[PDB]
């Protein structure tokens, strides 16, 4: 009779850009233990009180005079800012730029400014834990400043530009291990600080070619250990925010296995007792020790070796405010299925006769991070996938012999079953996000009522928005595969039915150690031409997946682009036995380390149904690991240069040879950084040496991760007008 | 009976490629009057003698033990001859390789190599006019041998790589204006060799990207002076061959509006004096100069200018045994329908007052070329289009005052319309090729009877494969416009009918100076879409165009691509008009500054009657003579530097804003010295803030003229299989 559907408009790619689907997420911060810094929602910056519902007014619209300041940060004493003005990042983030001081009220922007030096660009100044003392990086030196008034201390002045880095990232650090752009630690008394120094020097320079510049562009020189060369030197020194500023470097382990080390983590254990993790050049050993700042010696607390590598070396141990017995999360064997990641109590100075490891949770789960401990009592407070592989929970268990789990969230809102949460000093109170999959949600909530006081925000205009149009169904037809449960999503347009049938799309991720499929909410062209092209779209997590097993993550070791393409195939084959979906019309797509896959993934199902993909595409693929990072090929192929005999087969060029009738599409940006254009030109050297087909598209002199927004609209834009050319008929 | 036959072979992309397909050159070259050298026809090398049928055996299938030896020369003795093995094209023609010497029946290898040097490539070596005399060029230097067992001496070594170029052409005098890479002329007693020595130390560089080189590869660098830029700068040398060989240089004309100045031609006119021709930067004053050989003094001779700029300076003069007067091309005014070019007398020793100028030829047309002058008597041929401009013919002229131009091709063979004719030293008897509009062949004849005493190579490969296919049907429709004529030449399948709908695709080249239609046989992409789907070939000579007028050469004088685009859719229109060509199918094509024109005619057409094309691409293309050579910049839009303002307004990008749904595709190689790549990649971007669609291809690595045969084949499969798909329906 009437069937009630949305019979309203569709979904373009066009609203995806509008303010309207933009989340104003205010990412507040606690300052203290009654209270966050309460970012901005619509513009000015208050400052909430969660005691008694109270907002204090600490920044107006003044930013706009700031050059547009991008960035703004508060001191601890709440009565200086800083606000950070550019233009554009380097290689991921690089938030350098123009650094200003602004008083609490309003008024006086001064630039922060080297000294013998007029106003010019700064990378990164920050605040210090305690009073308005500061530090500031400035050509790889770091120089230090007590006061607003205070002339800059040449406290380090080593580093140079592209050889010698001291408290930054390199691209290495900051895109492969360490993954920020900062890299030093602040101690705790705001007296002590701990500050890398990365030696380039020996690293190759690979320079990237310009075609925009001038009437004679000159080429972008930046050192790039590819795979089988040397890694960049590390070290790790400690000098002193006052007085002599005495400089303390770090001595490393010297294991006979392990004589090129990476620095994977540091944190302060106290104002002089500093914990470093340290794995080799192998990958396969890994470290923690305590080093004393003050002294510069190190005593192992504690080490780990696995046949294969180490995965998630960048983790952070919960460390008590005395020192006192620290809260580790390690691969715990978990009896069958492989080790899972289980948080482990360690004393403070355990023993050389024998560890202290004791598993608070345990569960064929894995806990993504712990949030923190409360001294007073029993409580850590975590976020695990303990509900689901594919979604994240906050979860509280006692640091007490019982180990019994307590929920907070566990659907605390029906609508949102991912989560995050960051609590306050004294552990009283937590902010709380939902980000899916229903619109990101901010609450403050409190460890003892578990009630939400207030609403902090929840973006009603997405609410309005989302409901406004026909929003795609989500579910998911998990499948099984070995003795691994595979998950996956499918998407439907909400006009489906099973009668009309429905061209296919796959979308592979496939990074060994990331998730595809999780439920934090996102909109992308997925959704554009599923809402609007009538699109049904393929997510799948094959082996290699992490958060669900070591053993998972390690069969793809020494099987690169092999076990993960028998898994997307299998998929492709369990959802084309579907009566709604069109075997005709089948795409692929990839991006990354994933566009590599998608590129592997034109297959001819047998000989007689063969044709398996009618459009294929990649952007910024990898086609020989060779010619990729050094920390990369090396950690999941083994080490270069001495013939390792893996990565001759893993290069797509081999499989490409057939390419019969598919129409395949190459995105890739001119001046790429983490993928270089070298591979894309390999590429094309085998396709044409196979009489092959292809429609390249590129991006001259653009970074790697692409972060203009018109730009994205524009790649966009190209995308769904390549797809709907192939699903039309 | 039950048996019938079907229609014949048609023309494929492999048939163009096929071995019966390919064209047969003996490039027989006079020795003396009785005997031509004779060279390859298809294997073995005769001496063959016009006088009475001898044709001695002089090489043998032996070419092929030394390693192939792509180019082979004889010693003007006829006893040593010079094999180049291993030889690889840098540039449009460089042929850099090894060079052995062998004894002139067989065998008796012997490698030619530079004092104190083993085995190592060189540039160039040739031939002297007498004896076993002989040169050769390694790493820029001139080294000169006497003998073949003559050891090498040092006879010039200032040359620097990429810098100091002496006997050979750098990439600008190659390219554009002296269009060889020889730069050494022997003269005619063979005492004194006259060489230029090319200066790019003041010379912008610019790094080619190399993507293939090694897992680390680097740019490599060459000296491409830019619009505007600062030229290389040239000097003329003269070097004994005899006692102590002492270099003498020749000053250039000292004219104040000629401060910069390069050697477009040099001749020796005599064993003593020489004849050069000094052109000015702006490339709108040339003088011609007869000087010294061994003093050096120049005397002025001969000037030319042209408010917009001066053509076909390469020019060889016609010099007489005794140094009398020479003959020259000249654009005269001759009356109206502007100047065209014309033989010119010049007296031995002109008054400094005035010359002694004197027309021989005259009519509204022009000689392409003087073949040669006879001193027993009148006799001067050259080739000239009287007949048509699409057809080359050989004239004889007288002399004495009468000035009678006899035609002695004309109608010698119906199916031969062009013509080279290649005389001997006492002309008696001359080597003339049709090359057009059927099959070539090359025949020997005599001036006096105008008789084939026998034909020296006919093509049979040729004719059989041309009859085992299906040969398109050539006709021209030319247009008019204004005071310009401009042929043409629609293409058909032999099969035309009127039932069927004809795909239009525009080829458009319009290199100014150059003839795009004529009645040349050949075979190339036009000929395979037109044999193997119909798609019907529109070539027009718009203005810009050479042989027409040096009016219609100077009418686009700084306006370039504004007026042949008016007259390209003048000539479509007026050919659209037939019905058996539809309005859905209509694309352009081009290559090189014509790939800038392909992309010159995507219009709106009004905007009722829009789509104008449906197809598009380019080869390389150009959007903005900044980023081009000075030498051709600059002589059509003046000197860069102090805001022309005739560069910035020939930008296509604001014409191809709009594409609202024409497709558009570009070819370009990595390394195209000839338009580099940082042209496309501009209007790539341009495009990207255009927003519009696209598509692109790379040939990475390799140079411009594709000189491997599978790179070809595989640019004209490309080709066809994007024009395939735009057009079906």
């Amino acid at each position: 009779e009437d069937n009630s559907l949305s019979q309203k408009k569709k979904v373009t790619v066009e609203d995806l850009f509008s303010e309207d689907f933009k989340i104003h997420d205010p990412e507040a911060k606690w300052i203290s233990d009654t209270e966050f810094i309460y970012r901005e929602q619509k513009g000015t910056v208050r400052l909430w009180n969660v005691e008694t519902n109270t907002s204090t007014v600490l920044i107006e619209g003044k930013k706009i005079e700031s050059l547009r300041a991008i960035r703004y940060e508060i001191s601890p004493d709440r009565e200086y800012a800083l606000f950070s003005y550019n233009v554009e990042p380097i290689y991921q983030h690089s938030y350098t730029g123009y650094y200003v001081l602004s008083k609490i009220p309003h008024g006086d922007p001064q630039s922060l400014d080297p000294p013998e030096v007029s106003n010019a660009k700064l990378q990164y100044a920050g605040w210090g834990p305690k009073g308005q003392q500061l530090i500031f990086i400035f050509e790889n030196n770091i120089y230090y400043c007590a006061h607003v008034g205070k002339q800059a201390i040449r406290v380090v002045s080593t580093g140079k530009e592209g050889v010698i880095y001291n408290g930054l990232s390199d691209w290495l650090y900051e895109e492969e291990i360490l993954k920020t752009h900062i890299a030093h630690w602040w101690s705790p008394d705001g007296t002590r600080l701990a500050y890398a120094a990365i030696n380039d020097s020996r690293v190759p320079i690979m320079e990237l070619p310009t075609y925009t510049g001038s009437i004679y562009p000159t080429v972008k020189p930046y050192h790039y250990p590819k795979a089988g060369s040397e890694n960049p030197s590390i070290s790790l020194h400690v000098i002193g925010l006052n007085g002599p500023t005495h400089d303390l470097e770090m001595m490393p382990p010297d294991d006979p296995r392990m004589r090129e080390y990476y620095i994977t983590m540091v944190k302060w254990a106290t104002s002089t007792k500093v914990a470093v993790t340290w794995l080799n050049r192998a990958q396969n050993v890994s470290i923690l020790t305590l080093c004393d700042a003050t002294t510069g010696v190190c005593t192992k607390k504690h080490e780990d070796e696995s046949e294969a590598w180490l995965h998630r070396q960048n983790e952070e141990p919960v460390f008590s405010k005395d020192g006192r017995k620290f809260f580790f999360i390690r691969a715990i064997p978990q009896g069958g299925r492989g080790k899972f990641y289980h948080i482990t109590v360690s004393s403070s100075q355990p023993n050389s006769s024998n560890d202290n490891i004791q598993s608070i949770t345990s569960g064929d789960w894995d806990v993504t991070k712990i949030l923190a401990y409360d001294e007073k009592g029993n409580k850590i407070y975590f976020l695990s996938t303990e509900d689901l592989p594919r979604r994240r929970q906050l979860y509280s268990a006692n640091t007490v012999g019982n180990f019994n789990r307590q929920c907070l969230s566990c659907d605390l809102v029906e609508n949102c079953t991912y989560f995050s949460a960051s609590f306050s000093h004294s552990m009283d109170f937590f902010l709380l996000k939902c980000e899916g999959p229903g619109v990101p949600m901010v609450t403050v909530h409190n460890t003892t009522d578990k009630k939400k006081m207030f609403d902090l925000e929840t973006n009603e205009h997405v609410k309005k928005a989302i409901n406004d149009r026909q929003m795609p169904k989500v579910e998911y037809r998990d499948i099984e595969i070995d003795d691994y449960n595979l998950p996956m999503q499918i998407l439907k347009p909400a006009t489906f039915t099973d009668t009309t049938h429905y061209p296919l799309l796959l979308v592979v991720d496939g990074t060994p150690g990331s998730q595809s499929v999780a439920e934090k909410f996102e909109v992308s062209w997925e959704t554009v031409m599923v809402s609007s092209h009538g699109a049904v779209v393929v997510k799948c997590d094959g082996r290699g997946s992490g958060f669900q097993g070591t053993k998972l993550l390690h069969e793809v070791r020494r099987r690169l682009g092999l076990l993960e393409e028998k898994d997307q195939m299998e998929a492709v084959r369990t959802m084309l036995k579907e009566q709604y979906i069109d075997r005709t019309r089948v795409a692929v797509f990839g991006k990354d380390y994933g566009g590599y896959l998608s590129t592997y993934i034109l297959p001819a199902k047998g000989e007689n149904q063969g044709q398996t993909f009618t459009c294929g595409s990649a952007l910024s693929p990898i086609t020989d690991f060779k010619l990729y990072a050094s920390a990369f090929s090396e950690r999941y192929l083994g080490l270069h240069g001495l013939d390792n005999r893996a990565y001759e087969m893993t290069k797509v060029a081999h499989r490409v040879s057939a390419l019969e009738e598919q129409q395949f599409l190459i995105i890739h940006p001119t001046a790429d950084e983490k993928i270089h254009f070298q591979h894309t030109a390999e590429l094309i050297t085998q396709l044409i040496r196979g009489k092959a087909n292809y429609s390249l598209q590129i991006y001259p002199d653009e970074s790697h991760y692409f972060t203009s927004s018109s730009l994205k609209q524009h790649l966009y834009r190209s995308i769904i007008n390549f797809f709907v050319e192939c699903f039309r008929i």
